């Protein structure tokens, strides 16, 4: 990513002349109903309704087409379906190819509202779900079970960052379960850092959200799938009425032109960061894949090309609840808030007996408050300072 | 709705200072980061983020919470949940009720996208659908299971346009299964001509697309519950990551300004229309709630404050294709598209053996194209004018 | 008829693609595969072919299609808001040397363009009575290039003889510029184009977006008057975003149900006030005895929701806050042609201060309504309970 | 550091409400809940209290707070786009008798502006050559009001010695109005009011928006002119919409990386350009050799991505379309600012058209290219094709 060879692809992708009439962006086409001129055009409309054809506007309008288009090219896939926002791609992705019976392996490391979904919403409809810790790699072998049918990875994983060995992952399921299907939550790659569907997974799900949007302002998610898979994810979406609106994948695509100067920028940043993080004596850990001595780092040197903004580092003290406020309210630069992946540096602190919570069948191995940063765009000296008046509340 | 009790009611719903911030209509706050100030307001927000306090963009911000509250005033609900589309409310709202071994009663007559949802999404997680006719009133006691959790209503029916005797069913389904989810599709009353929830239905589901959008160019669903089934909806569908965009929201609550003037109009005019069809001699049947002999209308004069715009009508043959295409490839001012409730008057064919695929364990009673008229706001005299031509080119 | 027309305007494949309303297409560059391209575009630039964003996209060109058909012109140029339609449209038309003739009851903002702007430049304004009809003659001057209507009259709602002004006119200065500012009629109750009026402009901020949130101005051309309209405007600059336009194609749609209403239920109000002890007199075009009413009966096909009423006493600052203060329904606010009814007050003095070269013939308080589409009898509850704490 | 200012730049709670962007409030009414709501919305109608749409809504305040502090103004007027924004500056501060004094670099419009709509309202303008400096004070009338800047200059790219300009304007006018049109700079590159110029003019349509999909003008006024300019520019009714302002708000967060890039892809363009043997002439402020260069260096904090160059021969016309109409990644429009690569091309005998009173000192065709966010070696190779088409 810091040699920018996809820059001209962002800049291009989903840009063809019948989208873009003109102007350098796609329209806005906002509608429900798409008009047919004759009988004919119904017919052909109604056989293409999942092909690009104009048709109604639940299956999409020019602008869903364009952005589609974009991301197909950009994470080397058959189709993309848009949702809501990322939640609704991870649960009803994983939904679109469970029946009762079936079973679910995820890693512990997942997004807790991906979590929530499996065990509130798929338990009662007969679908188990079972948990792996996020390095174990070729080991995961042990754990397919003959009813499995998902297998569900997210690499960095949520705050705790520890990035998988995806090779190893995808070859031990291959060999025992070759027809399971692999998903991805890429979000923190934002779908090009870390090409999912060349290294043997079926979906990647991003929650475009994040740094395709990269404002903190639209929110959206899309899958991404191959070949083998687009058909199933497509058609069972739609029948639970999953879409966006127009102007958000407009919005999306306009995303998509500035991602790899964004990209660049918050690496830099980010490991910049890290670096001064790592060596601080308020600090236990630093959780950044880009960081040596992170955890999955050696993946992540070997499977990305390039780091985002996000990551994580453990203090050396749990911070009482007096002690997160004074930390935590007096920053003049970081902004305490959900999500990531816009311009505006963010924090967020989850204390070490949080995490285990959403660590399903495991323990954490820390003890200090863990701290997620999200580094956006601002000058990093500027942040280092803010951070460093934070250690000077706490110390 | 003719003696326009409820038109202040539209005007003024949603619309409280903290929303509007000086304006007449809501501000648009496109989040998805929420900021926390302090640990004390992330306290607040968290404890309060189903519960309209700012806490994160799938939980919705200050312009969703206008939108919900207007709903709810309009259908005298406890909570409002938003959706992408009226398909996505469907099918979601059901799915938040529903577990491995349950049983749904649906009208036969139900939007086909619902039904579809049912028969080959619900049925892989073991929950089973049955059907009944519209117009079963009290005998859908018999039908009722030991495992039957939702009963689900939509009048007046798709296409057809059947209406229900809603007080017959819902005391029948009370006798027998009180705990019961009784839902309504109450999309062609736009919500406010027909008050579900003061006949005891539980949740009133619509495709805001139609009459709330107003204007063919926005898509969203709601659902409004009673307090009995509310949390279990929120929570349900929050999990299934389901929310519509701040802009669509804006657009909705905007809609309802005008909803009044709107429909007194396409009352007015579909009426005129279906007289004047029903004295035609190309025309076997009219199905219009609102024109005597229509099936159910007794229902309708006794349970609606007003009519929409949507009918339709049987001609006294059944077009062939090419028939099909002289009728509906030649209008001047009908367009041929999906969806209705907006300004433009649509036109949309289905042949009888079309319907009998879509009414489950049922048979059609007419042989002729049954042609669905949505009545816009065009001048009546210009559309009979168009309706007129084209039965001159299949006499 | 109009509601087909206001369903149908502007509403062509090339700018819909499919959808029932036109593409929002959101550009300052537009592309030229190839310089046969460029230069067709370059010659087609004001002719509805894509060129360049100041210019419009196909979202423009669709809406300066629609108010071309409703208002029976051969242009229409596009603005920021009405404020920018007025000062620029008159701008378009003078230069230094030139005299301005504009009724007395214009909006305030277009006065004071004249007053503030026009004449530091070299033009001249001079006042007329709206009533004045064909007496305007008289006061055509050598000089006089433009002559500037508003019907009906800002706040007072004096509705001018438009065919008497115009014949009148053109018997002494037949090539001059005569503009309306028809904001109140939508441009549609009343067809100024038809009238031999040159150019019609709107606050389409008022009813063609006609729910309170969004600005723009509009003014359509004879083909005499177009091409230097359209030129001299977008040497300053003048555009809409495309947004906008495609909010004010959307609001024509629903114009004449609204308008209905809005005649429907501000037609019962001023005959209600008009009976109220409290009431001195009432400024409603389609009230009998209003100033200019046998005008608007003959010339308009139509009332807005728009008005004002004189009360029977001045009200002292105090009565003026327990009046205004504690309205349920109506708010105050500027502008109009919205769902919402809103309601204004204005002293005597402070009318006459807007009347250049004239006095006021009233000394009670003056209100201005404008009336939404809440259900009638509720606002007359609202203004029955304002009288009771000013009674 | 201008990264952390460009993030957090009007960004206050309230107009964030909760959220990291400012919200879209979209009106015209704004409502007074009493009486004295409306006297204190009035006084303070263009200090951030909200009073009418026009004047602004919470959307606007936040993007004029972070104008403000970026250019270090005390007042930002905005309109509906770039050429507005340069005509009703201007226009705000002359009169019948006035002169303007103008590079003759202008972009062309803000020229036909003056020619074509001051002319005729008794504003005369008189022209200079870009690196006039200090000479400029011989060229001051009695009646000289405004002196216009644009630098680096349209097309040609010439740099103004913006210190020696002002200070000579100074000695002999001091109370004239300096203007410069900022665009190239984004308003941040180059801190115009921080050198004695009154007031900083963008077409935020370029840089700002940063996506060729938004217009919109923005001028920052220093305290001795901001209330006329305010008053002024709001009586010819000029504003933006809300939703554009809110993009243009957007648009500044990214403003740094994406300038930082197109500095660095443009500067590695023009030094192969000015390497290459099809290559006369290269026209890039960071180039060196190029004209006005030394106070680029001087006076910027870093370029942007738009320059021109100057080929080896004219250019016939079938191979300007041989050229043009082949390329891949670049594509033929006007403006410039966004993340897409873009082209165009003059004759010589063009350009000397709009450089009023001067001559060209190139006979090549001039290429102007606006380099955007794509990789650069491939933006390298669609030039050495086009090379290849006419060698
Ligand atoms: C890896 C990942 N996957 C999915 C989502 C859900 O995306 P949506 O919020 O539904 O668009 C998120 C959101 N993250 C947050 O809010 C946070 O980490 O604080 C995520 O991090
Ligand atoms: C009664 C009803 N319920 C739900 C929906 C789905 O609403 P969405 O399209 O997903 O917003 C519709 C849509 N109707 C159509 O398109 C049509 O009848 O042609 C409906 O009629
Ligand atoms: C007749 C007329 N012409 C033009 C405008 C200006 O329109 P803009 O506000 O610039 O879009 C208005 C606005 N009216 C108001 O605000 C008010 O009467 O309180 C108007 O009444
Ligand atoms: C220096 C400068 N100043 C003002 C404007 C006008 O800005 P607007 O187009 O009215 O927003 C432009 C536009 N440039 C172009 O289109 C082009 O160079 O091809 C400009 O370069």
């Amino acid at each position: 990513m810091a040699d920018k060879h996809l820059d001209t692809a962002l800049v291009n992708a989903g840009r063809r002349k019948k989208y873009t009439q003109g102007s350098v962006n796609s329209v806005i086409q906002r509608a429900s109903s798409l008009v047919f001129d004759t009988v004919e055009a119904k017919k052909h409309a109604t056989r293409n309704r999942a092909k690009g054809e104009l048709f109604y506007g639940r299956r999409g309008t020019l602008t869903h087409f364009s952005l589609q288009e974009a991301m197909c090219e950009l994470e080397g896939g058959a189709g993309c379906a848009l949702f809501p926002c990322g939640a609704a791609a991870v649960a009803n992705t994983i939904l679109a190819f469970v029946e009762q019976g079936d079973h679910v392996l995820m890693t512990n490391t997942a997004y807790e509202p991906s979590q929530d979904f499996c065990t509130k919403i798929l338990a009662k409809l007969g679908v188990t779900t079972g948990w792996f810790d996020p390095l174990i790699g070729a080991d995961i072998a042990n754990l397919i079970q003959p009813n499995t049918k998902v297998v569900f990875l997210e690499s960095p994983g949520s705050i705790t960052m520890e990035v998988h060995d995806v090779p190893a992952i995808v070859a031990a399921v291959r060999r025992v379960a070759p027809e399971a299907i692999i998903m991805i939550d890429n979000t923190w790659a934002a779908g090009v850092l870390f090409k999912a569907l060349d290294f043997g997974i079926d979906i990647s799900i991003q929650a475009a959200t994040k740094y395709l949007i990269g404002h903190s302002d639209g929110m959206i998610g899309t899958a991404v799938a191959n070949a083998r898979c687009w058909e199933q994810l497509c058609e069972n979406a739609y029948l639970m009425g999953q879409m966006i609106d127009a102007d958000t994948a407009y919005m999306t695509s306009r995303g998509l032109r500035t991602l790899g100067v964004r990209l660049r920028q918050h690496h830099e940043s980010s490991l910049r960061v890290a670096e001064w993080l790592a060596q601080h004596p308020q600090v236990a850990r630093v959780n950044h894949p880009a960081l040596p001595g992170s955890k999955g780092h050696e993946f992540w040197k070997r499977d990305f090309s390039g780091s985002s903004g996000l990551f994580s580092f453990v203090l050396n003290k749990r911070l009482t609840d007096a002690e997160l406020a004074a930390y935590l309210d007096n920053f003049s630069l970081f902004s305490m808030a959900y999500s990531w992946g816009g311009f505006e540096s963010l924090i967020l602190a989850n204390q070490p007996e949080h995490i285990a919570a959403i660590r399903p069948e495991a323990e954490v191995d820390f003890s200090g408050t863990l701290i997620r940063l999200h580094i956006g765009l601002e000058n990093v000296d500027d942040l280092l300072a803010d951070l460093a008046a934070g250690f000077a509340r706490i110390v």
